[PDB]
Formats: C-alpha cells, structure tokens, sequence
C-alpha cells in the first residue's frame, strides 16, 4: 500500500509504462504519468482518474523536466517515488548506425535518467525516504547485434543506479533497475517472428507489462527497502546472471 | 494469495526461516516448517497453530527428506512452494579448514538444494506449475575470507538454480535465489558496538537487514506475481555489493 | 608479436595509455598514440620513434576523427588493433554535478567507443580480424559514489561492446573491456601515506597496479592467442571487486 | 617465460589438460602433469620429457595427494603454479540424476579445487608467490539443462576462488577462473552435422574454440603480467555468453 506516497512514471502511455502507473495508483498512491505530447498527457489524465494526472515531458529538456516538477510539487508535492520508464529504440548495424541514432538513444534512454534522478533526489534526501527505480532491458546486460546503442544506454543506467545507490542508501533511498526481456506489447503483435523469439525463452512465452508492473511495484514498496543497487531480471529466463 | 498452496520451509526455527514461513501462512498458504529435532519441530508446529506444522529433517540425510515428504503428502499433499534456507557455517581460513569443515558445508548447504529440488520436483511438473527458492547469500558473489567453504556452496547453487530454471521454465516452475547481506540474528545482536561499527562500514544502507525483509523477497517470487522470474538472483544486501 | 599490425592508442600521452602504446610498439606493433594537443601529440612522437607517430585527435569531434584516420591510412595503413583509452572524470555527487559534467563524461568517455570503433570497423570486417579493447573501470561494474557520471560511461562501454561483439564475432574480430582497479599515476603518487591507506585498504593486494599491468593485459587480448575471447569484461584490479 | 617455476597441472592426459602442460613447459617451466592412472601418467611422461614428469593422481583421495606433493618436492620441489583442470561430466535431468552422479561431479569438480589449493597454499604464501588457475566452465555461470550438477561445481570453484584470492592476496598470490565455452573435443568431432549446427549456433564466433587457446589464457594468467589479477573470471567461449 502507497497511501500517502506522490509517484512519477515517465512515458506511462501504454504497456509497461502504463500498467505500472495503474498499478501504483489501484495501491493508494498518487500518480503523475507523462507523454510527450499534450493529448497523450491529457488521456493518461483521463485512466488515472481522481488518483492521478497526466502532463507532458520530454526527458532530453532540461525546461521540460523543471516545469513538470514544479506542476507536480505545487498540485501533488514532492515525489517519493521515481521510475524511469520513457525509453526509445534505434537499431541498426555499427556500420549503418547514424550519429543521431547513437545520441537519440543515449539522451533518450540514459542522460534521462540522470536529469530526473537528479530533480527528484533533494526533496527524497531531506524527508529521509524514496525510491528510484528505472525499466532497463535484458539487453543492457547481454547486448544484442544491431542495438549497440540501446544495449550501451541500458548498461549505463546500471552504472548509474550503482553509483546514486551508494550516494543515497544511508538516507533510506533505494535505487534499483529491472530489466525486462520479451514484452508482449502491440509491436510484438506476424507468426514466423513471433516463434524466432520465443524459441529464445525457456518459460515459452512472452511477458507480460503487468508482470513488470509487479515487480517495480514490490520494489517500490516498504517491503524492498534493503535492496539497492540491484538489477531485478524478469525474462522468463532468456538471460541469468 | 497462497490460498490453497502447500510450501516447505526447511530450517525454520528462527531468523529468515520462521519470518518465511509465518509470511507465507499469514498470506493464505499452508505451511510446514522443518527443523533438525523433535523439539525443534514442535516449536514451529506451536507457531504455526493451524496453519501448518513443524516436521523434523536432516536435508543431508535421503531417508529424512523422503520421510518427511511423505508425511507432507499425507496430512496436506504435494508441495507447491520449496523454500531451501537451512544452512550453516564452518568458518577457517582455507590453510586451516578441516576436510569435515568443508564437506559438511557443501553436504549441508549444498547437495541439500538439490536433493530436496529433487524430491518436489516431478509433482511440480505434473501440474505444470511450483516455485523453488533458494536463500543463498552475497558471500556466494563476493566471496569472503574465511568462508571459501561457504562461499563454494552459495556461489555453487546459483549455478544449480540456473540449470534447473531452464530445465522446468516451460512448466510454469520458477527456480530462483535471494542472496541476504548482513541480517539481524541471535549471533549479531550480541556482537560488540564496535564489531557492529565493522560491519554497518560495508553497508551502504548503513543497518543490517532484517529477517522480514528476506521473508518479503521471497513471498514476492513464491507469488504469481513472479511468474516471469527465474534462474534469477535477487539480492538484498543494503547495498554492500551491486551486481 | 605484433609485426605487420596497426595500432590506433587513444590518450596515450602517459600512465595507461602509455605504457599500452609502448608495449605493444616494443612487441613489433606500428603505433599511433595520440592526445589532445599539438604538443601532447609531440610528446607520444617522441617516445614512440620509428616505430609509430603521435597524433592530434579529439575523440568527441567527428572532424577530427576523421582526419586523423584520414592521415593513419596516408602514412601507415588500416587500423588493425583500436585501443580506447581516451577518457576523464567529472567527480561530484550528484546534486552538485553539472550537466556539462554529465555530458562530458557520456560524449568523452561512452560516445567516443562508438565513434572510435564505427570508424575502424569497415576495414576490419573485409580483412576478417581486428581487435577492438577499451579501457574500462571498476568503477563501471561496481559503482562509486561521487562518480555516478564516470559509471554510468564505463558501464555503458560494456553494453556497447558486447552488443558490437555479436555483430563481428563472425568475422575474426574481437570486442573487449580491460577493468583497471587503482592504478598508480602521477595523482596517486602525490599523496600523503595517510591518503594512499584510504585507498590501499580497499585493494586485497595490499598496492596500486601498474600502468604496465594494464598494458599486458590489453597486449594479450590484442595477440592471436585471445582470438576466442570476445565480449568479455578482463578486470585487473587487485581484487578490489570480484565478479 | 616460466623459468625456474613448478607447475602442476591435473588431468593433463589430453585436451585442455595437456595444452596447457606443454604451454608452460614450452615456456620454461618444470612441469608435473597428472591422470588416474600409472599407464596415463607414463604417456605424460613421454610428452613432458625433460621438461617434467607424468604422475597418477586421485584428486579424491587425501593420501594421494600428499604422497603426489611429496613426489614433486623430493624431484622438483615447492608447486609455484597450481592448474586444476581434472574434472568430468554425469549429465542427465535432474528428475533422473542419480545420487551418485550428483555426487561424483561435486567430489572431483569442486571439492578437488579445495583439497589441491590446501595442499599447496602454505609453500606458496612462505614464499610470497605464487598462481592457482581453475578451469570452470561456461555452463558455471550460464547454467544448462541437464547438467545442474556439472554447474553447481563450476559455479562453486569460482565461490572458492574469490574467496581464497581474498585470503591469499596480500602474499602475492592469484586465485582465478578460466572458463571455457565450447571446445573442440574428441567427443564433439563425433558428433553428427546436425548436432554440431546445434552448438555452433549459439556461438556468435561460429566455430568451436581449441585446446590450445585456453592454455594461452591460462599461461597468461600464470604469468608475472598478470600478479593484478585476482579473483577473476576469465571467459574464453567465443561469445557464447557474455557477462
Ligand atoms: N517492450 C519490451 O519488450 C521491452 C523490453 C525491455 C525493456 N523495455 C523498456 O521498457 C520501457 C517501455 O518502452 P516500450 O517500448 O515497451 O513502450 P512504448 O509504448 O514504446 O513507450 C515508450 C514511452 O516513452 C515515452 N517517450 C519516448 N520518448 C520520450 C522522450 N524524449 N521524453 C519523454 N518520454 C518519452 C513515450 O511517450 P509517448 O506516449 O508520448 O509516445 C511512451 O510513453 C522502455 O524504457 C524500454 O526500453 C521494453
Ligand atoms: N544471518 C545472516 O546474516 C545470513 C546472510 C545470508 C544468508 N543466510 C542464509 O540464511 C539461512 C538461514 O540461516 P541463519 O544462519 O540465518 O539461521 P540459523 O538460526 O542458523 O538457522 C539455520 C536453520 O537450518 C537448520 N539446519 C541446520 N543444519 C540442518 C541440517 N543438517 N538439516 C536440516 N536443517 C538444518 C537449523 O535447524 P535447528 O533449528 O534444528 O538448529 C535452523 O532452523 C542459511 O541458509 C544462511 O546461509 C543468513
Ligand atoms: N588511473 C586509474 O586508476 C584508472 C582506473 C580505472 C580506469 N582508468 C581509465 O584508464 C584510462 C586512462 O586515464 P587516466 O586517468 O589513468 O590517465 P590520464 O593521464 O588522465 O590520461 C587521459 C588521456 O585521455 C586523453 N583525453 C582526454 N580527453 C580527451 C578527448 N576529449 N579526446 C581525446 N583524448 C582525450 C588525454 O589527453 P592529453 O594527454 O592531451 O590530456 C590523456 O592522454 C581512462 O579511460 C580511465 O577512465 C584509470
Ligand atoms: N571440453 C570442453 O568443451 C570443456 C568446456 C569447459 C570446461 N571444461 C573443463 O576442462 C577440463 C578438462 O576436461 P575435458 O572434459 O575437456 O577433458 P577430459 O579429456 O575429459 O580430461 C579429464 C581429465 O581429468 C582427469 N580426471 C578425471 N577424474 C579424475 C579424478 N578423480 N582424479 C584425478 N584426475 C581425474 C582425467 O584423467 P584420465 O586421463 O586418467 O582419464 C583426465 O586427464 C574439465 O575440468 C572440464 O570441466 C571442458
Ligand atoms: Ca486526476
Ligand atoms: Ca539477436
Ligand atoms: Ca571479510
Ligand atoms: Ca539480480
Ligand atoms: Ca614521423
Ligand atoms: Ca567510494
Ligand atoms: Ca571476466
Ligand atoms: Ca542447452
């Protein structure tokens, strides 16, 4: 139970980002979901009802990133709760890989989680309390041809969570990462693709953006504050470590 | 909600093993906790009231463990939940460390893992559904002076872990580990302000852990919540070591 | 025995860099150090004699990299072996690290492995061998406080490469990551015996490593005899951390 | 070069085992290799030549061990390197491993590491030198179906080594892990096409990785460039797995 926690989930649209804001909010909280554009904010505004609004964001605008906290702080208050979900992808070989692609995914996937952790941790530092915790990828650990660039930013975000980890722990701040594998989402949704992966998951099957939902929920929760600095890998074990 | 879910839980006496089984209980599942005596078992079996019972087992004797399943599978049924957290300690540096040290730790905190997964395993399959849990611990990852023994068990059944998880997976079993830092227990309660002051320096988080918090982890991954977990290690350490 | 090889040595202006550069030179290796000034580029020139050049580049300036390219392949040929040694630390906790501290760190220490190793690939690939080892850090795999900015580089350097492994493990070419725990520069060497316990006490070894061990390390994954080896982490740090 | 250094390496009859005899006697050093039996032990003597000497050793048996270490110090003397390669497989899925297959991998996998580090540990620490390499495998940190057992013990030895490098690392000794991927074996040459498709698909490298290349990896980690590395693993499999 959130009751009385203040929480943020970036990219909270569909999928992942989405189910881990109902999630949060069907358990007490108070939830601010974000989209990068105003209609995307307005319906996460519409689902979360009277538990929650939507606003919009861009990770990579250091202006974006102040505004929305300050809507949140004068509307909500202070976060207690941070996960950082918006995410994008860009693959493609080395060779065909463009600047733009490279920098895309590293502002995007990475340096977002720096400038958000960064706004929120002050006011988690003072009330002695709060969670961080970011939607890495199963990538980020094995890496995969083609997504040097969603692997380097996934792996980095790791590095990162270690870091701020070590910085906050004795102020009762956690930070944490979990690292999905194959999510069932409308992507993935024609049957010769489908098969290519499940073949590389030993439970056969495809997760699901609730099970996510979960995991980051219990890591969110008082029930996880003696776990920091740590990956929690949920593959249906397509990777393990 | 464990409604309906029969777990075993060796080694719970006390510390992680009682706080596991009283969570798991007090979440709607039956349990049957397991200590090394008779007295031991009756004490568990007082706690647990009507929601479980204490049992007696030696996870390095074959006939203890078959014996007791067979009792589990008389009074309530197959095991659903397996929770692994007897274990113990023989500390020495290596140089020192008698063959009966090393041997007992690795029979005690080791082969046990396997032949109690081993035991519950074909009921699982059958129903195409089980979660097996092992408490490891971050010396199995770190490593630790004096403890190669321990350390050669902990790191020993991560590997075992993982085999298995890929072995069941496509049964809808999960087989996992949840490796604890430094928790509160009757031994570190006791120690020195300034022995303490050694260990609170390596962790982060700045306290020890507590054995509720393990208990939590582990619910957590019992749960179906946790479907799509396995071979897969959680650790809550405070933050004493990041993997 | 690097006869007949091309080395491209990023940073190689001392400590690490150096000592990579030189060892592989002394082991038959046609070397190109560089640095980030005129001068610093005269400093590697110096050393490395006859049997290599140092040059000017700036590993976050697209211009200058390729330049630089540009001039190894007039003088000396194809880059064979990429050393990416390049890098710098931004230090701070995080509520008082700059954006500009962040962005430096990612463009100087993270992006330049991109950059770097997309411009050697081609020529790679069609000769069907290369060897590509980037200087990576503990730090990387187990996180420091103060150095959120330098982690997060030097484990994304490892994401990097093992996704760039599997792209090229077909072709004969390798992608790897030497960990340096603390190693001794002229920074270290300047502390009071106070200072340097901080640091000491944290490494099993009882001593800082040397430049020179760094430099053996990246000379035996660059030889034939590490062609099996890809995607691999080598960490060389006195058992500061263990994975 | 290795001159001057006793190395001994168990299971040194073919494969793995004896590339990495003949490397490091190729290198200078006085080699004792090992096999269970006097005539295995004889055809290693016949390799080694007068760079050593082939011995039957049980690393099962405590009293063949030291009647072996006694051997060695009477002709050779003191071991300086210590390469625990002899280990076997008993493959099956846990729901049909037998007790015996558990077991047997566990005694000569993973307690062995234990009784050779002993037994050559106090020589090594008086003389403040000295290497312990252990081939671990793969399989130790993926995990695989079908061989929890052979996983439990590779996993296991890395346990013990991190935390024997602990102990031992101010002394100027080296505890670590070579892990190998898939070699190329007179087992594997016996495979099928469609089998060996099998294997070769899951390493991005698309071969098999050679005896030979493991004993670079191990010769490199024996040697004096490599006194910084400690309590690591050395994954040698081509990209078959990369952590
Ligand atoms: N799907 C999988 O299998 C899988 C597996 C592993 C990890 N993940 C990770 O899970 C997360 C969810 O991504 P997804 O691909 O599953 O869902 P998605 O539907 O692609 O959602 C991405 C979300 O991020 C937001 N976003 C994109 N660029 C942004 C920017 N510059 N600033 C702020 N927000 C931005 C999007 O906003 P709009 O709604 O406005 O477009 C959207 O809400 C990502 O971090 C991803 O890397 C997914
Ligand atoms: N305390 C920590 O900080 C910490 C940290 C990491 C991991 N762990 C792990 O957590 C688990 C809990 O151990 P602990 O030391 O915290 O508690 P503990 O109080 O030592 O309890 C050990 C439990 O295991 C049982 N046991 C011992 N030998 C057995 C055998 N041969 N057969 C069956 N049961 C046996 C004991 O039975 P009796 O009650 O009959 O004696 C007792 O219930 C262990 O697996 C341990 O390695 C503990
Ligand atoms: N020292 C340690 O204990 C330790 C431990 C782990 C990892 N490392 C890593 O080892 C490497 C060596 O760094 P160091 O700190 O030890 O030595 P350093 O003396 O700081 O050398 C850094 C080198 O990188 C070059 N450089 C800096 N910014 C650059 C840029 N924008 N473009 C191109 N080159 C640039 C420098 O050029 P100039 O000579 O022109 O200044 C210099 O040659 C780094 O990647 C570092 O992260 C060091
Ligand atoms: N082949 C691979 O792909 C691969 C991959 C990863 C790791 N490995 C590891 O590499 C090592 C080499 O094994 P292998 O299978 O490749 O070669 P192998 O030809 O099976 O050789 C095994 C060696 O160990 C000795 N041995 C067996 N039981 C022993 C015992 N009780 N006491 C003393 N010595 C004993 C054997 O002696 P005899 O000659 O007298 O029979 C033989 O010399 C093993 O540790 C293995 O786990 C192999
Ligand atoms: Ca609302
Ligand atoms: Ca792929
Ligand atoms: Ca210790
Ligand atoms: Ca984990
Ligand atoms: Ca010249
Ligand atoms: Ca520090
Ligand atoms: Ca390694
Ligand atoms: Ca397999």
């Amino acid at each position: 139970n959130f009751e009385g926690k203040i929480a943020l989930v970036t990219g909270a649209s569909r999928g992942i980002g989405r189910a881990i804001a109902e999630t949060l909010a069907a358990r007490g909280a108070k939830v601010i979901g974000t989209a990068t554009s105003e209609n995307g904010a307005q319906a996460i505004s519409d689902y979360l009802g009277a538990n929650g609004k939507g606003l919009m964001l861009n990770v990579t605008d250091p202006a974006s990133i102040e505004s929305v906290l300050e809507k949140i702080r004068a509307e909500f208050g202070e976060v207690d709760i941070l996960v950082n979900n918006a995410g994008i992808t860009r693959d493609n070989l080395l060779m065909r890989m463009k600047d733009e692609e490279w920098n895309d995914i590293i502002e995007t996937n990475l340096s977002s989680v720096f400038r958000l952790s960064k706004a929120v941790m002050r006011a988690m530092m003072k009330k002695r309390h709060g969670r961080i915790i970011t939607i890495g990828s199963v990538v980020g650990t094995m890496g995969n041809g083609g997504q040097a660039n969603y692997a380097a930013a996934k792996a980095g975000l790791i590095g990162f969570s270690k870091s701020l980890a070590r910085e906050v722990a004795s102020r009762g701040i956690t930070v944490n990462v979990v690292a999905p594998g194959f999510i069932e989402t409308d992507m993935t949704r024609s049957d010769d693709q489908r098969a290519g992966i499940l073949a590389q998951v030993p439970a056969g099957r495809l997760g699901g953006a609730q099970e996510i939902a979960n995991a980051v929920a219990f890591l969110a929760s008082d029930e996880a504050a003696y776990i920091t600095g740590e990956t929690l890998h949920v593959n249906g074990g397509m990777y393990m470590v």
